[PDB]
DNA sequence: TGGCCCCACGCGGTGC
DNA sequence: GCACCGCGTGGGGCCA
């Protein structure tokens, strides 16, 4: 039984399941890993990921950790949904696709 | 609703 | 000139 204060894989999976997209997932992980920037003081407004536009740069270590979760956990968690809702219907579409569109057959 | 949230997108700045 | 890069912005979905 590891420390309850660590960011566990289980929680991360829950956040994947809650996200609306991989980008939205990254944003949610940003909030989860940078709580100090998301208080009422809204220090977030002083940062972007690269320190561009005269702003402060987000901690690259935590950014790196977010990236790690995007590549290691997100795809495994989303695989079934992606396969079932994007891949499968695309496959069927390719199978049933007409050589000529009806609107172009009529004319 | 209306507040929260997400994302698309025109924009100017930058660099090659 | 033009691709590339974050900003400010607003359309619009979600839900109690």
């Amino acid at each position: 039984v590891p420390s309850p204060y660590l960011l566990s894989d289980k929680e991360v999976r829950e956040i994947v399941q809650q996200s609306l997209s991989v980008g939205n997932f990254a944003a949610r992980m940003l909030v989860r890993l940078f709580p100090e920037l998301f208080t009422t003081e809204n220090l977030r407004l002083q940062y972007n990921h690269s320190g561009a536009c005269n702003k402060k740069q987000l901690d690259p270590t935590r950014l790196r950790l977010i990236r790690h979760y995007v590549e290691a956990v997100y795809p495994v968690e989303k695989m079934e949904e992606v396969w079932h809702y994007e891949c499968i219907p695309s496959i069927d579409e390719r199978c049933r696709r007409p050589n000529r569109k009806k609107c172009d057959i009529l004319k």
